[PDB]
């Protein structure tokens, strides 16, 4: 249906709707901010999103070669590009630590969650248009609904514990109008099935399943090289954790190649390590196919997802778990997040103490307008959510 | 009795013919807990106490030969003075107050308790018994030989031994008869201590009294006008003849501005305090010779020392620049404790995170966090605090 190319709102511009979405995302302030989030390491959320985008287009290429039946349905290069460039747009300062703080400070006003924030930025906050954010095409928006339910569908009481305040995932109720618009050309039967729970949503569109696989592959492999050279993991820990589990993961290529992959990763030469990384990436990409979703969805973008081969899934889950155990869940990273969450909570409590007086004037004006609907807190939340770590540190110093 | 020379666990190389106390001294010097005294110096203070301590032993065994066999060897009295201050946390008394408050529902915190816990359990020289020192050395570190359950500015800690260290305290006191053990446990304050520990306490007191006094005068923290009114006048009436006679000159040698003249005044004071110590029997029907005798300073000489100690605390410690530093330190320690106990597994170092997981099977995680903070230097605690809050 051409309704998937429509937007909420030149002669020589012959680009597809998806090429225009990619250009908008590339130009947005929200995208440029991912560059902020004694060595020469510069891996950011922006570089993570470029690598996901390049894996995404490679996944599409492999499916259009092995499954021609689906060549009309698969996303174009710029559509899968657009979903990977945007997937991390909504993340707050200080990663999960920022997210926990904002969610707790919004406990009585809809909460905070990064995927919801991503939806809110592209449909409203990014000022590319006056009233519809980046004003992206409907299918692009559908590809961004990793959790296509409202947070009303998906309380903790009682120094703060991370387990107690991790947000549920979904779409803010204050963005329901833009969600209703995205789901409008769906039959009622597809619409009531899309919000079905496994609370945790179960379903997503085909374009979004591809982006999720590319994101998961990027996270799994492209963090791994610099973890090795920075010394965050030794050869011994790689053998005990990753290599042994990959030798028993059940996929024949990994069981065959792990010994040689481990020697290449610890070669000490970039031109050798990249071939291990390239082979891992390629082994994972070539193991993805589109199969039908186990729900009686009627719309083709919901009736089919891309799935990775299960034994290959175990290998990917070993890699993702490994980067989480030696790159993220280390005290050096977790203290930075604790500090960030203490910082975010300070800014919120001061700024909500008197928003008109302390907010920048343009944000103060948005706060006054929003109080006609008593949604002032969400304005403070958007403002803190769009800060970089450096901007938040500077605001905190001005206040404390 | 050999039992005193024993260690909690059992090989010595055939060519090692050192006494148990020479090996205790070597372990203490090689420990990380000792090396930390350079940051906290407390190491300088402990070397001064050690060298005063052997001075006391030498002078007693010359005036009271009946006790030559009983007095501690040089390496034993060395070990107790080198180890005495191991348990002190960052920020000194302000740190001690904050930790004890954060541990109010879990056994408290106290520096002398921490010292015992480090040498019996925490220092990883052995897998299960810390530095595994000889029993008599351990007995010498028990300035307060009761449990903190018996002895428990409002938060200053009571003094004693942690209940979580009851096993190694029982082991240390095991070769004592019932009557000695029930006499040793006699805020409440303990009354008794071993001979080795009485000599060490005198050495720590003389070193605190005089060697802190020397830098305060050069550093300008005390001028002659306040020295004359507070300490010098009080020493002219303290009842010790040596101080009443020699106070006027010493006061001019102390403000000479020449290091080698000043050393003579300090040296004369220390020797004066040192020669006025003797071994007398303890006022209790103890059977064990190490508990039946203490070293005591002659009472009038004792009053002069308390004039010296009160002057060093009133003009070097109880001054606002130092006290504000202690208020900050205690806010900083409480900050760390609240972040760390908020999520230990994510915030503690992985080795310490592991000890916390193991310790909660006995619901002893709070003591692991307290151990970790107590072992920080000021620079460590300050850098950790910045990682969590600034
Ligand atoms: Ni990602
Ligand atoms: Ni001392």
């Amino acid at each position: 249906n051409p309704e998937w190319l429509a937007r909420n709102n030149r002669r020589n511009d012959h680009r597809s709707p998806f090429q225009r979405d990619r250009a908008r995302i590339l130009h947005s302030a929200a995208f440029r901010r991912l560059q902020a989030k004694l060595n020469d390491f510069h891996r950011t959320r922006l570089t993570h999103s470029l690598e996901a985008a390049q894996i995404g287009t490679g996944i599409v290429a492999q499916i259009k070669l092995k499954q021609p039946e689906f060549r009309e349905l698969l996303p174009s290069d710029s559509l899968i590009d657009s979903l990977c460039l945007a997937h991390d747009i909504g993340h707050p300062p200080y990663g999960h630590g920022g997210e926990i703080a904002l969610n707790y400070m919004m406990r009585d006003h809809g909460g905070f969650e990064g995927n919801a924030q991503t939806f809110r930025i592209v449909t409203s906050l990014e000022p590319y248009t006056e009233h519809h954010g980046m004003n992206l095409s409907r299918r692009t928006l559908l590809g961004l609904l990793k959790y296509p339910a409202l947070l009303s569908a998906t309380p903790p009481p009682a120094q703060l514990k991370a387990k107690d305040w991790s947000p549920a995932k979904g779409i803010y109720d204050c963005d329901l109008a833009s969600l209703d618009w995205v789901l409008e050309p769906l039959c009622e039967s597809d619409r009531e099935l899309l919000g079905q729970m496994r609370r945790k949503t179960r379903f997503k569109s085909l374009d979004c399943s591809i982006m999720e696989l590319a994101d998961d592959i990027a996270y799994g492999v492209h963090d791994l090289e610099d973890a090795i050279v920075l010394g965050m993991v030794t050869r011994a820990q790689w053998q005990e954790a990753a290599a042994a589990q990959l030798a028993e993961c059940g996929d024949p290529w990994f069981e065959e190649h792990i010994a040689e992959l481990s020697e290449m990763l610890f070669s000490g030469k970039h031109y050798v390590r990249k071939d291990a990384i390239g082979g891992i990436v390629n082994a994972l990409l070539t193991s993805i196919s589109v199969k039908p979703v186990e729900a009686p969805f009627h719309n083709e973008l919901l009736a089919f997802n891309a799935y990775i081969e299960p034994h290959m899934g175990n290998a990917l889950e070993v890699l993702k778990h490994f980067v989480s155990q030696y790159v993220i869940q280390i005290p050096q990273v977790q203290r930075f997040e604790y500090k960030g969450q203490q910082l975010i909570m300070d800014l919120f409590e001061a700024l909500s103490a008197d928003p008109e007086r302390l907010l920048p004037q343009a944000t103060g004006e948005k706060w006054r307008k929003a109080q006609e609907q008593d949604e002032g807190m969400r304005v403070i939340c958007d403002y803190i959510a769009a800060m970089t770590d450096a901007y938040a540190q500077r605001l905190h110093q001005q206040l404390f």
